[PDB]
């Protein structure tokens, strides 16, 4: 996505350590 809540996504979709998101090692990773 563009970037989380302010650290915080829907459904338990992950903030990247880059602080978009997605249900996901590519952005939960790290």
């Amino acid at each position: 996505v563009g970037e989380c809540v302010r650290g915080r996504c829907p459904s338990g979709m992950c903030c990247s350590q880059f602080g978009y998101c997605g249900k996901g090692p590519k952005y939960c990773g790290r």
